[PDB]
């Protein structure tokens, strides 16, 4: 449910910090099940909120170097886009 999303952004940190933004990708498909899944009261909270940690932290690393404005407009508007994808009005 929701602990499923705590090990996988704690293994996927680590990774995060080192490997390339693209991983990105591999994390925007199984989150947004999860977004689409809505069964418990705190598990999509959970859900949005580590995908929202991990999407911040990406782009605080991207902006640090020069990949500030080239990425992050294509990040907001995948997160609207995931929020209609996943269940509308930002999921809940």
């Amino acid at each position: 449910m929701a602990d499923g999303g705590s090990e996988r952004a704690d293994g996927r940190i680590v990774k995060m910090e080192v490997d390339y933004s693209a991983t990105v990708d591999q994390r925007l498909p199984e989150c947004a099940k999860l977004a689409k899944e809505g069964r418990l009261q705190e598990v999509i909270e959970t859900l949005l909120s580590l995908e929202k940690q991990t999407r911040t932290a990406s782009d605080m690393v991207s902006t640090s170097r020069i990949l500030v404005a080239v990425v992050k407009m294509c990040y907001e508007a995948k997160e609207w886009d995931l929020l209609n994808e996943n269940i509308m009005l930002l999921s809940k």
